């Protein structure tokens, strides 16, 4: 239930962390 | 106390939501 | 429960960093 939303968030922050290192790179 | 996760996790949606936002922008800028 | 708790501030934390690496980068 909680544990879903906490999951899905997790998700999104590791996209966004990742989108950043990639865009330090490009 | 359930409703205090219930609402971190919602202002967290919605922090990570206007980043994902902020994001595309400056892709796109 | 505390697994719930932890999860909770260990994310807060990485949105804060997230969000503090970006306005570092809208001044470039």
């Amino acid at each position: 239930d909680v544990q879903d939303r906490l999951s899905a968030l997790e998700s999104r922050v590791q996209q966004q962390e990742d989108e950043m290192t990639v865009l330090k790179a490009a």
